[PDB]
DNA sequence: AAGCACTGACTCATGAAGT
DNA sequence: ACTTCATGAGTCAGTGCT
């Protein structure tokens, strides 16, 4: 039984090391474009509302 | 017997450590970025009440 | 250079969820 | 309690950095 048990354990940790990589690659890539997205709301709200000080009611975050 | 065991443990745990971080790291700054445009998306629907944003700058998928 | 730290991958032992 | 797949950590092999 354990050697079959070790080439599906074999298999399985393939899979979770792939499966964190591409988690990592996701984050990355979300973050950027909710970055991208906050700044073309931040951008917008200026352009409707000229009068408004965005930065001071919805502060920015770091990244 | 004797080996360099000690040293690759420690390089090991911090490589894991460093993927790691960086994984958690992204992920609150996805969420805190996320958790904004939500406030700014309501900002603008309570300031410019006709206005179709979500038409001009859909929602992300988280 | 040439040695030391970094990382990919295999194995072990446990963890977590569904039966 | 059993079965299975997922994963944290030690270890070895190969890589890369200075």
């Amino acid at each position: 039984m354990l050697e079959i048990k070790r080439y599906k354990n074999r298999v399985a940790a393939r899979k979770s090391r792939a499966k964190f990589k591409q988690l990592l690659q996701h984050y990355r890539e979300v973050a950027a474009a909710k970055s991208s997205e906050n700044d073309r709301l931040r951008l917008l709200l200026k352009q409707m509302c000229p009068s408004l000080d965005v930065d001071s009611i919805i502060p920015r975050t770091p990244d």
